[PDB]
C-alpha cells in the first residue's frame, strides 16, 4: 500500500496509487504527504512534463457532487505538488471521475508525453 | 503485472517488479523488453545515480548454484540497460540471493541515492 504502481500507456507514465482521505472529504491524512513526496521526487525528475491527475469518488452519490469532490480530490493532490515546487499550476490537468470509474482512494497521475 | 512498484526507503527508490525469465534459465523473454524499456524511461531521468539490481531464484538447488543463476539474472537486465545506453557499467552493483530472500522471477532495481 505504500508502493506507486508504474506503467506506460498511449497518454504517458502512469502512476496509480492509493490516498487515504477522511470520509466524504478532499482531505489528506497526514502520513499520506511521505507518499506524495516520493510522487515529488519522480515528478521533479520529468521536469518538462505536464501531468494529469485524476480523481475518484466511491459513493453513489448525485453525479454533479461526486464530480465535485472528486476533483477536488485530485487538486489538493496537485496543489501540494505545487508548494512543494515540482511542478507548476500552469503543468497540471485536474480530471474528476466522481464514481464512475478504507479512507484509501484512487488517484492516478500521468506525466503526459 | 505489468506494473512497476516504486517504494522509497533509507537506499534510494526501490523499484521491484517480476521478469519472466525461461525455466531455470538467466534469459529473458522476449516480450519483457517493454517492460525493462519503461524501466529505462525511469533510470534515464535519474541520470547522476548508481543502481542495485538484485536477483532471485525460487528453486531450493544448491547455494552457489542457486547464487549464480540470481546474479546472471541480474547481470541480463543490467546488460539490456548498458546496451540502452541508460546507465554505463561503472554505475550498477548486481547481487544475487539466490533463493534466500509461472516463469515470472523478482528483480529489484534501487535508485542509489
Amino acid at each position: 500500500n505504500a508502493a506507486i504502481e508504474v506503467e506506460k500507456n498511449n497518454k504517458g507514465i502512469n502512476l496509480s496509487f492509493d490516498i487515504e482521505f477522511y470520509p466524504n472529504s478532499f482531505q489528506i491524512l497526514q502520513k499520506e504527504y511521505k507518499k506524495i513526496d516520493l510522487i515529488a521526487k519522480l515528478l521533479e525528475k520529468f521536469k518538462k512534463n505536464n501531468i494529469l491527475i485524476e480523481g475518484h469518488t466511491e459513493q453513489f452519490g448525485l453525479e454533479e457532487e461526486m464530480h465535485e469532490l472528486s476533483e477536488k480530490r485530485a487538486r489538493a493532490i496537485g496543489n501540494y505538488l505545487i508548494k512543494m515546487k515540482v511542478k507548476d499550476k500552469d503543468q497540471i490537468l485536474f480530471k474528476g471521475w466522481g464514481s464512475q470509474k478504507a479512507k484509501n482512494r484512487r488517484v492516478e497521475i500521468t506525466i503526459l508525453n
